[PDB]
């Protein structure tokens, strides 16, 4: 399943969208590599955590605006940098990045000299989502993911494990669930910089 709509007041239900990004993180288990176990434990914790603010109180945390607000009230000082707000506001950058990445390679662009390695959309991905935040350290796991990455035909291949699909029919796929997907992150990073909430830390 895609994910839901965006409503035309973009305000995003906490359930659907916790449920359906809950179905993202199983597919780092297609990928053997160790760095993928911490990638897959960074989303799934975050994705935890926000869903364990949104079970105490379903109707008051009914959207993710509500959960940012209402965190605002209850934490003062320390908000934005508490609770949910702080989960989501990680989860964004990683799902940000899945959507950079995918775009990307469905849109064709690549490498001239090495068209069957996704190291230019994952750089692409990177750049966009992650590497203002990341100090040397947690860059130098983003290089060796890089050096380690694999082919796109194998990396395409994980995607549709199950399925039986072509690679083109695949890509077709994607590119669906990036319609949705793309609209609600654009929303998620907008009530970010909104609420002046967006922290420029790096880790
Ligand atoms: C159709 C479905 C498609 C599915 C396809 C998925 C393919 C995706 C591949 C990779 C996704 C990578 C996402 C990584 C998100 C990392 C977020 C991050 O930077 N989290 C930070 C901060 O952590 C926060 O610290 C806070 C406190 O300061 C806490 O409160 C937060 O809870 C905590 O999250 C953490 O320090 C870093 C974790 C790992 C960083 C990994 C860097 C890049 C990975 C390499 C990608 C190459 C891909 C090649 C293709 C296979
Ligand atoms: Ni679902």
């Amino acid at each position: 399943h895609l994910l839901k709509p965006l409503p035309a007041d973009k305000q995003i239900e906490t359930g659907p969208f916790l449920e359906a990004v809950s179905h993202l993180p199983p597919f780092f288990d297609c990928l053997g590599s160790p760095v993928f176990t911490p990638i897959k434990a960074d989303i799934s914790g975050n994705i935890t955590k926000i869903k364990a603010v949104y079970d105490t109180n379903p109707a008051k945390f009914r959207t993710l605006q509500n959960i940012l607000e209402v965190e605002k009230e209850m934490y003062g000082a320390e908000w934005p940098k508490v609770g949910a707000t702080l989960a989501l506001m990680w989860l964004k950058r990683g799902l940000r990045f899945i959507q950079v990445f995918l775009q990307s390679i469905c849109d064709g662009e690549r490498d001239e000299n090495h068209p069957n390695l996704i190291r230019v959309n994952a750089t692409k991905a990177y750049e966009m989502a992650l590497k203002k935040y990341h100090g040397w350290i947690v860059q130098k796991i983003f290089q060796a993911a890089l050096y380690a990455a694999p082919y796109k035909s194998d990396f395409l291949k994980a995607l549709s494990k199950g399925q039986n699909v072509t690679e083109e029919e695949c890509l077709e796929k994607i590119r669906l669930f990036l319609v949705n997907y793309t609209a609600t992150i654009d929303v998620i990073y907008e009530m970010y910089t909104q609420m002046n909430a967006e922290l420029n830390y790096k880790v």
